[PDB]
């Protein structure tokens, strides 16, 4: 009785509605779109076919389309250089490709089309998170080896702003370069090359020779990451957007700070400090027409993933490794981020060790729940935490598989869709969870080491629960 | 509100293994849980044109604890014939042959047999019936070889060449010619051959479906266009002793004796033509087949699981399945045409019937029905006792290979989007001949295998058919 009778998969896919899931492949070099209504992969593209010799396809965001099945557009970036060598793949390659491309891709109803390489046009090779603006007409990209981020206009493929962030440690000893505090300097960059182009293509600008991998923020203070400016790293990660407009939050993993920027006059306005027991924020001081500073007397713990709720009235930042928790700010005052204050912290007895890290997130459309991945190194099963986003309490945790990464949600709020990625060498898959029962409804196969996933949105309201407001 | 558990619960514990073609990957999926167990990306290892092409897996006592397989690659201008608007000017040479092992957690790239042996061969890979060796054929170079797995060494390699009766390219096959088969010997230090990368190519890419006409029309570039035969596969008699080498352009299957390493007879696909033509030895290492005309090309070739039937699919100028009685295991010169499967809807080049799989009991054979965009592609179901088409089922664009679960319950195939549109894994119930579902697949796969547990399973794997 253990073998099922012949069974069709139709009822399974029918439940989900008409939604397209888009994924990058990390070490596979691919991007793909899957139709959740039929099980078909609609299209894929392999970056090496186009002459990208190190296409570590990393992060992505897609823009609202009136009908994603007839067409949509998205940005996907890559890493490059010695990032090829940090996931245990026993490759003999001596000189890896430079990478750090930013690709604009359009689905036309049949296939993907590689529209442009925005890193080549602009000179900004940036390899970490990609986020769409709330209006769906621009996007940002950050990089945690260079510590630069930029917001870009989609129509003109041009840079609206770019900033460099640098650390100056109180103690030059690498072990204590963050623990004992420092000065963070934020600089508005101006392009140096003809055509208003920046000089940051490929590996140019890297302070460290490879990214700080998931769970590995502290490898740098341990002397396990090489580079020419090791104790000047902050590890920028993402620029996430307030769905109400005007503000974005730039996450810096090593100081555990989220810097709030005003997108109207392009200036940083306040620094939110992640660690439990530390102040809600620290002030930003302007020191020159293009330069601001934040002063920290210590850093208690690194932090990583960040996000606004759909209504913009809560901001989350995930402390990791030295504390593993979800820090929550009351951001209801849209006029003045200097007033945003800590309101809650989600903790759990099971999160007391170095791992699990509270990781990627997605909120339900109504804001009542947030789903948060729980990451561990091999071999402990990684999983999903379900959090009550009104009372700020852990409701349930579920084991899924190795190296759990990002989460998306269908726009009707009914299903969370996430990916796990096998540390680029073992089991991987797409996991789907019903948001009424909080149960896994199934795993689909996935050739991918994805660190991102999105459902293609139809409107700017869908972006409030996409790769716009959170990582 | 619906879980996928009952869906995956219908299948036995079977692993599906797939190459990705233009994705550059290889992957293994557990059909009992939906999880991808492991994948590998060839560009990570410095293969700069990893068109991951054909593969075969060997018997494993417990696939979930470990298994091993061969996967090869194509390279050169094969990168430029799928409509991808790449600006790459100098593609990687390719033609690698990789031995990969799954260890119960990940894939490990064991060796590059093409680099070790000096034979770079880019078309079908087949496992021997004992699971201790494998063959690779190449239809740009017209070379095939059988290899020993344990020692990663060459057991035999042969080159096949065409000398046309009429040197005009449009008439180079139609008006016949002489096919010369030459046993090759290594020419470099340490018993290495000198055929790595694009070395030895007569044409710049593998002929496409229906591509014989494009070659005749001067649309295929290459140094030796009128001397190609387009070798496709070396497929195995599951009873042992014999293999069949398919040559697409003359529509001939050359039968080799695997013990003495000599060709013994040439089966001729075309309906209306003789069962076979003799092979004449003309030197210690050279044999000839003489053809006064070539009536039509052929492609798919292979044995039923009992070894008693051999199939060869004529295409382009006829479109049918030719069937020989191969029950006489002692003497292939006696193998004789016994049936032909035709249909009013099969004429010309399309559908191109270029992959097949039999049920374990040999009662049915499932055949791919491939067409160019945008015609829907599908699967034909053929009764392999009466030799008649039963049904055709539409699947999707660019239908490729077919495998079967070793209990005989489900056909598992792949479709590949012409490397740019919709792709997927499709599963069909062999009792109802209905699709039960499609699962997503980032892949342009032109092969697929279910990992076997026994040598009997190879009778319905990438050994007896392609
Ligand atoms: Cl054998
Ligand atoms: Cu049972
Ligand atoms: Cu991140
Ligand atoms: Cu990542
Ligand atoms: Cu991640
Ligand atoms: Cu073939
Ligand atoms: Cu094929
Ligand atoms: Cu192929």
């Amino acid at each position: 009785g253990h073998m099922a009778r012949t069974t069709k998969i139709e009822e399974f896919y029918a439940q989900f509605g008409k939604y397209i899931l888009l994924v990058p492949g990390k070490f596979t070099g691919t991007v793909a779109a899957h139709d959740l209504s039929t099980g078909r992969t609609l299209a894929w593209l392999a970056g090496w076919n186009y002459g990208d010799t190190n296409p570590i396809m990393h992060h992505m965001a897609a823009f609202p389309s009136p009908d994603p099945y007839k067409g949509f557009e998205f940005i996907v970036n890559t890493q490059g250089g010695k990032n090829l060598f940090i996931y245990g793949i026993p490759t003999t390659v001596k000189e890896p490709g430079e990478g750090f491309n930013i690709y604009r891709v359009r689905y036309d109803g049949t296939k993907f089309n590689l529209v442009s390489n925005i890193a080549e046009k602009t000179g900004l090779g940036l390899g970490v998170h990609v986020t769409a603006t709330p209006d769906g007409k621009g996007f940002a990209v950050a990089d945690g080896q260079k510590d630069i981020f930029a917001e870009f206009d989609l129509a003109t493929e041009s840079v609206r702003t770019a900033f460099l962030v640098d650390w100056k440690p109180n103690n030059s000893d690498l072990k204590r370069a963050w623990l004992e505090g420092g000065t963070m300097t934020i600089t508005r960059l101006k392009p140096t090359l003809p055509g208003g182009k920046y000089d940051y293509t490929g590996t140019k600008g890297c302070k460290i020779d490879w990214e700080l991998v998931p769970g590995g923020e502290l490898f740098l203070e341990e002397g396990k990451v090489t580079g020419t400016r090791q104790t000047n790293v902050v590890a920028l990660d993402a620029f996430v957007y307030d769905p109400r407009g005007r503000w974005g939050a730039l996450s810096a993993r090593l100081p555990g700070v989220a810097i709030i920027f005003d997108r109207q006059d392009w200036e940083p306005v306040v620094a939110l400090v992640g660690a439990k027991g530390e102040p809600s924020s620290l002030p930003v001081k302007k020191v020159a027409s293009d330069t601001w500073e934040i002063k920290m007397d210590k850093v208690v713990t690194p932090a990583h993933q960040a996000g606004f709720s759909p209504d913009g009235k809560n901001f989350l930042f995930m402390n990791g490794v030295r504390q593993n928790n979800i820090m929550v700010w009351d951001t209801s005052n849209h006029a003045d981020p200097t007033k945003w204050t800590k309101k809650a912290v989600v903790e759990d007895p099971g999160w007391r060790g170095s791992y699990p890290n509270t990781f990627h997130m997605v909120f339900t459309p109504d804001g009542r729940k947030v789903y948060v991945t729980l990451w561990w190194p091999s071999p402990t099963p990684n999983g999903i935490a379900v959090v009550d986003a009104r009372n700020w309490k852990l409701l349930k945790s579920v084991d899924i598989g190795p190296d759990m990464q990002t989460l998306a949600i269908t726009y009707d709020g009914k299903y969370v869709v996430g990916v796990f990625s096998g540390y680029q060498k073992t089991a991987s898959g797409i996991v789907i969870m019903d948001t009424k029962s909080d149960e896994v409804v199934g795993i689909l196969p996935s050739v991918g080491g994805h660190h991102d996933c999105v459902i293609v949105p139809k409107t700017v309201e869908d972006l409030r629960c996409s790769r716009c407001t959170t990582t």
